[PDB]
DNA sequence: AAGACGTGGAC
DNA sequence: GTCCAGTCT
């Protein structure tokens, strides 16, 4: 019982007028669409634009990305967040090069088989680049649809998303699915804002149940996030006579996977506990700073300890000896990028 | 299902 | 402080 064409025409017409000239919107190349869509996951547009430009300059084609070293891609993603995204993407393009020859699959099931690609990305990439009419329901669309159709379901349950996707199937403009999908996302970004929605400027105010009932400001429905754990972290900054610095690569599974870091222990006696780990030859000074750094699911409480490094053997993996002049090359998390900043300030 | 998984911007 | 900008497991 939806005036689908009336809603479609107003939304699609409004999108052509208000469409932002974003970098990934210069064309409909799947690789560039695929890169932008992954980057945009849980990340604001304004944050992504520069990463996308540097990334695409370093990796202009799917084959360039697949052919690149794992550490080269991680550096390009340095500071963007959720780094498993890029590791999954780097693997996914490698599969596309070998399995599909470098042509991004146009089949939803085939593309959804690739790593890091879920329901939104299949809809987004395939609807825009190839025209496949698969729904592209992100958090923004779920808010838009929860207001257009007054849905109280918790948008957290995967099932609630499934309903919205089925809604998109029926209201979609199968005529131009790609333009229909990105119109919802652009509407969610520009008009149906998370707070203080501008429903008077909305091209689809008439077709919106929530605005009629006056409760758009009270949607979407979502459970309050669980409180995060607090994790004390002791961090060692170690220098030898020649100014080289001890850094180590984190394991490829779990938190900040394959990122380089200054050696640390989750000391829940920091200086002693740091000094025990290293033995498996150096001594530490008193702390110089303590600062916090937030994750989605926990908070690090860091404390930086300067120290001197005496070489009694080869610096074996995962550790590596890095001159100060070479640290700029490795990819560090923002947390340990701040460890270094505070360390050099203290040196001054 | 719900926790793991980064970082930054706007309230 | 809160909320927001998906996929794997
Ligand atoms: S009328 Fe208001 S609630 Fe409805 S889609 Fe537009 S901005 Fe969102
Ligand atoms: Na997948």
């Amino acid at each position: 019982r939806f005036p689908a064409r009336e809603f479609q025409r107003d939304l699609l017409d409004w999108f052509a007028r208000e469409r932002r000239d974003l970098p990934w919107r210069k064309d409909r190349d799947p690789y560039k669409v695929w890169v932008s869509e992954v980057m945009l996951q849980q990340t604001r547009v304004e944050t992504v634009i520069p990463y996308f430009e540097q990334f695409i300059d370093r990796f202009p084609t799917l084959e360039a990305l697949a052919d690149a070293d794992e550490d080269e891609v991680l550096k390009a993603w340095e500071g963007l967040g959720y780094y498993s995204r890029v590791r999954n993407l780097h693997a996914a393009v490698k599969e596309v090069k070998t399995r599909y020859g470098g042509k991004v699959p146009d089949d939803p099931d085939e593309f959804s088989r690739l790593k890091g690609v879920g329901p939104y990305t299949v809809g987004a990439v395939l609807s825009l680049a190839y025209g496949v009419p698969e729904p592209a329901v992100d958090g923004s669309v779920m808010r838009v649809l929860s207001r257009l159709f007054l849905v109280t379901d918790d948008i957290a349950k995967p099932s609630t998303r499934k309903r919205f996707e089925q809604i998109v199937r029926e209201i979609m403009a199968y005529e131009n699915p790609g333009a229909f999908n990105e119109a919802l996302i652009e509407l969610g970004a520009l008009v149906c804002t998370p707070r203080r929605p501008s429903c008077l400027l909305c091209p689809v105010q008439a077709y919106c149940q929530a605005f009629a009932e006056g409760v758009a400001e009270e949607l979407p429905v979502k459970m309050k996030k669980t409180a995060v754990k607090q994790v004390p972290l002791a961090v060692a900054v170690l220098a030898d006579d020649e100014g080289r610095v001890l850094i180590r690569k984190r394991d490829s599974t779990g938190l900040l996977a394959n990122l380089w870091e200054f050696p640390s222990c989750e000391t829940d006696d920091g200086k002693e506990k740091l000094e025990q780990m290293v033995g498996e030859q150096v001594e530490l000074t008193e702390p110089i700073v303590s600062f916090e750094h937030a994750f989605s699911h926990l908070v690090w409480q860091l404390t930086v300890f300067p120290g001197r490094l005496v070489h009694g053997g080869p610096v074996e993996e995962p550790y590596r000896l890095a001159p100060e002049d070479e640290l700029k090359a490795y990819a560090f998390p923002v947390s340990h990028q701040r460890v270094w900043r505070e360390y050099k300030e203290w040196a001054s």
